[PDB]
C-alpha cells in the first residue's frame, strides 16, 4: 500500500513562505530540507574516553600559566549520531534575515516539526583490478535498516551543535551529515594556578580523578529511548513541537543613563549653525543629584532613574571539581574602547559548510568576532572611574581611582577586572541573534533557581525543548559471528536519508515614526566592502560564502 | 497498491486526434511522448560563470569592427535541467502541418498538461578485462531518486529552449535529453564602437564590470520551488494549464497601398486579349491627394486610408549596460529585392534533432532563412524614395532623396538604413509560425508597458505561461564523504525517464469563396525540388530530415 | 507630452505592388503653411458633388 | 545627403510613446462618413480618409 | 514585496560616512532649526523582466 | 537647505533608476545590409559620423 | 537589456578557476537564429530576441 520500495516516502521542500495575516502580524514558515550521509560507527560500544593535555612543553598544562589551555575532561562517547538544525543559517536564505531585519520589528518562534524520508543504505565491496588498483562496488542493501530514535522526555544530555559548528549545512543543495552524539561525563579535575614568572620550582598540580558514584551518570539510547528500525520505503516524523518562549526584539537602544529624562534648559539657542548652546549656572541649575558634598547639579551627577548596562568581571577563570573555566559576559557594546571581553564580543570558528569561503585552502577555520548593535548598556573601562566621598571635584590622585591604577601591585591588574556593578537597577538589553551561524533555541538549566537569560542562543524554552534526533546504522553483521568475542566483523555499510523540518515564526511589521530615514540592512558594489553583493554570489568554480549578517538595524526610543 | 516498482506508471501516447465539433470548429489534441535520457551534473554547485571574448585575433572584440562578434555576459550555471517542449515540430506529423495550413483559417492554444512516467535510474560499474579494456556493467538503483520541479508562479527566469535548438526531439521514435538549465546574471559591459579602416593606434574599450547590488539576482531551484522526489514507481502530473491568448490567423495578406479602396475607373475596355486599358487623363480624374503642388491625381498620389507595412532601420547595433545589440525587425515580405534584413528575415541553425539530414556530415549546423509568407507589408528599399515639398515631378537630383544616396559621406550607407515610417497609421501583419523549429508561446515582458507583438513566438501568454518543468539527478554519494570538504567523490548514475504532454487547440475550417483555385501546400515528385516526397522519407540507413514546410497558404482580402 | 509630431515629407514606400505615398496624419499646416507636412487632403469633385 | 533641396525633416519621425494628435476632420460635403476596419491582426491607430 | 532571491537585496539607507548623500545629518534639524530634504532614491529592489 | 543664501534655486537632476531600457549613444551603430563583418569606414554608420 | 534575454548560450566547460573564463561552440558552429543571413554564424549581438 502505501509503504514500498520503489516508492518515495517525502517530499523536498526548502522555502520560507511569508503569511501576513493582519495588524502587522506576519506568519513565517521556514521549510527546510537536506540529503544527510550517516556512516557506520568506528565502534559499537558505548565508550568512556578521557582527555587530558598534561604535556610539559607547548599548549601542555604543565606549562606555568597555560591554564586556560586546559581541555581536560571525560566524555561517553556513543555509536549514535545526532540530527541537530538549531542554528539560524539552516533556515533562512541571506535575503530572508534581511527582510525580517529590516522591516519586522519583533519575532518570535511558533512550531517546529521534523521528518526522514528516502532512507537508502548501500554496501561496498572490492573488486580486483589490474595495477592491483581494487575498484569499489557500491550495491543496495535493500533489507538494511536504520535506527532512528527521539528523545522527547529529554531524557539524556542536551547537546547543542550549533556551538561545535556541527549543525546541519546551510546550504540546500550540498548533501550534509549528522554529528555523532556524546555528553560529559563526570571527572574530579584540579588544575594549579600560576604564571610564566613563576618560581623554576613551582610544581603545578595537574590530577584527574577516578568516577565518582555521587555523580556518575551512564545513559544508553537503547535503554532509554523508544528506537524506530527505518527501510527504504520507511519514513520517520517527531510531530509537531510547540515552542513556549519569549519574543525577541529586532530593534536595539541608543540611550545611556546621560540621555534618560527630560534634558537641561538651554537658556538660548545656538546664533549660528555652528554655535553650541549654554546652559544655567550648575550651580543656580535646577535638578536633583545623589552626591552631597557639592552644591551644583551636572548632567554626570544628575540622578537617573536606573543603570543602562554594567560592568563586568574581566576573564574571571572560576574553578570548581570540573577544572577552570571562563565566567560567560552578557554580550554588550565594545564602545568606542572596542573594549570586547569588557562587554563579552562573541569569536565563533566555523566551517566551509558553516559559511567560510569555500575557496579559503588550509584547515585554519573561519573566524569571526560578534560586537553587539546595541549602542546602550556598553561599557567603556578606559573612562570609567570611582571616586572618594565626600565627592571633592576636582579630585586629587588619592580622591580617584582611574583604571590604570595596579591593582595588588599588578601592573596590567585594573579594579575594572574585579568589578562588578550588577544591581538592582541594572537594565540591559538581551543577547542579539547571529545569523547564520547563532543557535536559535535552549534548554533551561534544571537548577531550582535559574539564569535571567542565556548567552548562547536567543530563544530558551520555558518548559522542555524540542527533542534532539538520534540515527545510526545497525552492525552488519557477516557470516563468522563469535557472540563471546570481542571482536565484531561487519560488512562496510553506509547510509543516505532526506531529512525536512517546517519551524514557524510569528513577526510583526514594525512602525515608521520617525522624520529622519531610518538604517537598514543593504549590499552595495563597493570594493572590499564587508557588504560587496559579490560576496552571497557563487563563484565561477561553484564556491559559496556566507559572512554574517547585522541584525537590530532600527533604533528604539527605550525610555 | 498504485505504487510499485515493478507496474509501469504512465503510457506512451503520440497521436494528433482531429474532433470536428460544428459551425467548422475542430478541437486538435496534440498527444506527445517521448524518452529522455539524464546524466549526473557535472557540478553539483551553483557557478556564476562570465564568458569573455577579448582575443586580438579573429572573432575577438579587440579587433577593430569585429563588435557584432561579442559573445560576453554572465550566466548563474544551475545543476538543474530544463525539459522543454515549445516548438511546432514536438506536437506535430508534416502531414499534421500540412492539413491544418491547407484546411484551416485560424489556430489558437487551449490547454496544455504534462506527465513524467517510468523513471529508471542506473548505475555505472567498471569491471576489469583482458587487453585492459575495462567493461561498463550497468545495474539498477532501485532506491535512487530523481528530482523534479515546476515553476508554475514562473518566478524563475524564463528561457525558451526553442531559440537555442535545445528543445525535445521532433522526431518520436528517437531517445531525447533536457536541456542544462542556466540564466543571466548582470554584469557591466561597455565595447568600443570602430571600423575596419579605424587608425592603427585607435584603443578599443572591451571591459566587464563586477556585479551590481541595484541588479543582482540569484535564485536557486531549491529555495524557490517545491521538489518532487521521484523513484522508479513513482510518477510527475504538472495538472492542466489553460492558455489565455489571440487566436493565429493562418491566411497571408497581398493588398499594399496601391491595392486599396475603389479602383480608377477605364476609359474604354481592352480591346483585344493582349491590350492595355486607358484612365482619364490625370488631370481631368477625379480623386484626392495629400500633395497639393500638383493638379493631378494618380494612383501613386492617391490618398489611402492607412500604412500597410512600414520601414525599419537596418542593423540599429544599440548598446545598454549590457553591451551592443542587433534591434529586433518585424519580420515581413522581403519583396522582389529580397531585402531580408530590411524585412526581418529569420535564419535559424538547428541539428539533427531538430531536421538537420542526419546524412549530413560534419558538425557545421542545418542553416535556413525564413522569409515571411505574406506579400502585403514587405518593403523594397531599393525602390523607396522621398522628394522635396512642394513636390515637383519630376524632380531633379536635389529634389528626391534616392537609396543610392550617401548619408554622412558613407558610401554604403542610406536614408534607408536610418529611416523609420512606423506612425499611427502603420498596420502590419503578425509573425507567421515556423514548423518545424519555431516556438509556439512566449512569456510577456513584466514592463508596465509592453511590445505589441513578440518577434520569436505566434503566441504571448497574456497572464502568467505555463510553468518550466526542471529534472535532475540528486548526488549518489560513496562510503567517503567530507561534509567540511568541497570534493564530493560521488557513484557515476545516469537515469532514463518517459515523457508525455497533451497541447490541445482550437481551429476553425477555411471558408472557399473564390472561383479561381486557391494555392495549398503540397509534395511533389520533381527532381531536386524542395517538396519531393522523398525529403520526408525515411532514407535506407533510416536516415530523417525535416525541411521547413510553408504556411498561411491561402491569401484573405485586406480591406 | 508631446501635442502632435513630425511626420516623414513624400515617403514614397515601394512594394511588389510598386510605388505609394505614405499617408499622413491631417494636422495644422500652422503659419507656414506647410501643407504635406501635415497632411493636407486635397480633393477633385464634379458637378454632382459640388463643382 | 548633399541634396540641396533635401533636408532632416522629410526624413525626421517624432512618433513615439508621448505623441497625442486629434483625429481627422470630417469634410463636408465631399467626405466619406463609415470605412471598414483591415483585417490585419494588428490595426492602424485610424483611418486617414473617414472620421 | 516577495523576498525569493538568495543575494541580499539592494535597499535604501542611510549612513554616517562624511559628505555622503546619505548622511543622516541631511534629514536632521540644524543648531538653527534649518532644515533641507534632498530627493531619495526609488524602486531599490530590482524585478527580473522575461 | 535653509542655510543655502543667495536667490539661486537649488537644481538636482534625477536619473532613472532603471538599469535596462537606457541608450548609450557613444556605443550604438547602424551597419549596412548586406551585413560585413568586420566593416570598413563606408559601411558603418557610428556616432561621430557628422551629419 | 536584449543582451539578458531568454536562454544564455551553453559553455563547452565550466570555469578552471575562479579567476578563469568559459569559452561557448564556435560561432559558425553554435545553434540559434538571427535575421541577418549574410553571416553564417550566431552571436550573443546577433541572436534574434523577442
Ligand atoms: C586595523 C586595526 O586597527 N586593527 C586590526 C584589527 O581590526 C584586526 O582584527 C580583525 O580585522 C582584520 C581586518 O583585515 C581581519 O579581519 C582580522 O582577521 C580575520 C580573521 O579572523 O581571520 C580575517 C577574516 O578574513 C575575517 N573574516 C572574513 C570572512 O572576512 C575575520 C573577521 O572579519 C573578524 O574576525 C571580525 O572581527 O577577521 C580580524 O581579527 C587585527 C588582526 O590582527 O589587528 C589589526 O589588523
Ligand atoms: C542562386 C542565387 O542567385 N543566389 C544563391 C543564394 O540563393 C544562396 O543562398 C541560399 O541558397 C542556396 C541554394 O543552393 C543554398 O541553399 C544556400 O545555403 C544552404 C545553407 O544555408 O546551408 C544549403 C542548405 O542545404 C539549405 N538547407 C536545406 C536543408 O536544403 C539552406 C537553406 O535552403 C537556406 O538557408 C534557405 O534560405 O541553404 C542558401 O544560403 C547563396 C549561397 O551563398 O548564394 C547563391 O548561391
Ligand atoms: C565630478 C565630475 O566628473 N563631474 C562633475 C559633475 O558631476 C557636476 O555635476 C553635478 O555634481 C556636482 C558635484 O559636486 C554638483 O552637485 C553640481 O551642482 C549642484 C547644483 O546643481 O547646484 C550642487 C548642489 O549642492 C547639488 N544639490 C545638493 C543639495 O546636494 C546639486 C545636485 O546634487 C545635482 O544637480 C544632481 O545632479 O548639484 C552637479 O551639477 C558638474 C558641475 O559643473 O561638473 C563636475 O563638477
Amino acid at each position: 500500500g502505501g509503504g514500498g520500495i520503489g516508492v518515495s516516502t517525502g517530499t523536498y521542500d526548502n522555502q520560507t513562505t511569508y503569511k501576513f495575516l493582519g495588524d502587522g502580524w506576519v506568519e513565517i514558515t521556514a521549510h527546510a530540507s537536506r540529503l544527510l550521509h550517516l556512516g557506520m560507527p568506528p565502534s559499537e560500544n558505548y565508550c568512556r574516553v578521557t582527555v587530558h593535555n598534561n604535556q610539559t612543553t607547548g599548549h601542555g598544562t604543565k606549562v606555568k600559566g597555560n591554564m586556560a589551555y586546559d581541555d581536560t575532561h571525560q566524555q561517553i562517547w556513543t555509536p549514535w549520531s545526532l540530527v541537530d538544525a538549531n542554528a539560524w543559517g539552516v533556515w533562512f536564505q541571506p535575503s530572508d534575515w534581511q527582510f525580517i531585519q529590516n522591516s519586522m520589528e519583533s519575532l518570535n518562534l511558533d512550531s517546529l516539526s521534523q521528518e526522514l524520508f528516502n532512507v537508502v543504505v548501500k554496501t561496498v565491496t572490492e573488486q580486483q583490478g589490474a595495477g592491483q588498483d581494487a575498484i569499489k562496488v557500491y550495491n543496495n542493501d535493500l533489507t538494511a535498516c536504520m535506527m532512528v530514535a527521539l528523545d522527547s522526555n529529554n531524557i539524556l544530555p542536551y547537546t547543542p551543535a550549533a556551538q561545535t559548528s556541527e549543525t546541519l549545512g546551510f546550504y540546500p543543495w550540498k548533501p550534509t551529515a549528522p554529528a555523532p552524539y556524546r555528553y560529559y561525563f563526570f571527572m574530579p579535575r584540579q588544575l594549579s594556578v600560576t604564571s610564566s614568572n613563576s618560581a623554576e620550582g613551582t610544581q603545578i598540580t595537574d590530577t584527574i580523578g577516578e568516577p565518582q558514584a555521587l555523580n556518575s551518570q551512564f545513559f544508553t539510547i537503547e535503554n532509554t529511548l523508544p528506537i524506530t528500525l527505518l527501510r527504504t520505503g520507511d519514513e520517520f516524523t517527531t510531530g509537531t513541537y510547540i515552542f513556549n518562549t519569549d519574543p525577541l526584539k529586532l530593534t536595539h537602544t541608543w540611550q545611556t543613563n546621560r540621555h534618560l529624562g527630560m534634558p537641561p534648559r538651554i537658556t538660548d539657542l545656538p546664533t549660528s549653525d555652528t554655535a553650541t548652546a549654554s546652559l544655567t549656572a550648575n550651580g543656580d541649575r535646577f535638578g536633583s543629584t545623589q552626591t552631597q558634598n557639592v552644591n551644583y547639579v551636572t548632567e554626570a551627577l544628575r540622578t537617573r532613574p536606573a543603570q543602562i548596562g554594567f560592568m563586568q568581571p574581566h576573564d574571571n577563570f572560576e574553578a570548581n571539581r570540573g577544572g577552570p573555566f571562563k565566567v560567560p559576559v552578557v554580550p554588550l557594546d565594545i564602545t568606542a574602547g572596542e573594549d570586547h571581553d569588557a562587554n563579552g564580543a562573541i569569536r565563533f570558528n566555523y566551517g566551509k559548510q558553516h559559511g567560510e569561503d569555500w575557496a579559503k585552502q588550509g584547515a585554519a577555520p573561519e573566524r569571526y568576532t560578534w560586537d553587539a548593535i546595541d549602542s546602550a548598556a556598553g561599557r567603556d573601562t578606559a573612562r570609567c572611574f570611582v571616586q572618594s566621598a565626600p565627592i571633592s571635584i576636582p579630585p586629587n590622585q588619592n580622591q580617584i581611582l582611574q583604571r590604570e591604577d595596579a591593582i595588588a601591585g599588578r601592573t596590567n591588574m585594573h579594579y575594572t577586572n574585579v568589578f562588578n556593578s550588577y544591581g538592582p537597577l541594572s537594565a540591559f538589553p538581551h543577547p542579539d541573534p547571529i545569523y547564520p551561524n547563532g543557535q536559535i533555541w535552549d534548554k533551561e538549566l534544571d537548577l531550582e533557581h535559574k539564569p535571567r537569560l542565556h548567552v548562547t542562543a536567543p530563544f530558551v524554552c520555558k518548559n522542555n525543548p524540542p527533542g534532539q534526533l538520534f540515527v545510526r546504522l545497525g552492525p552488519n553483521l557477516t557470516d563468522q559471528f563469535d557472540p563471546n568475542s570481542t571482536t565484531v566483523s561487519r560488512i562496510v555499510t553506509y547510509s543516505t536519508f532526506y531529512w525536512k523540518g517546517i519551524l514557524k515564526f510569528k513577526a510583526k511589521l514594525r512602525p515608521n515614526l520617525t522624520w529622519n530615514p531610518v538604517y537598514q540592512a543593504t549590499t552595495d558594489s563597493v570594493a572590499n566592502s564587508y557588504m560587496n553583493v559579490k560576496k552571497w554570489l557563487p563563484s565561477a568554480t561553484g564556491n559559496m560564502h556566507s559572512d554574517p549578517l547585522i541584525c537590530r538595524p532600527v533604533p528604539h526610543m527605550t525610555y
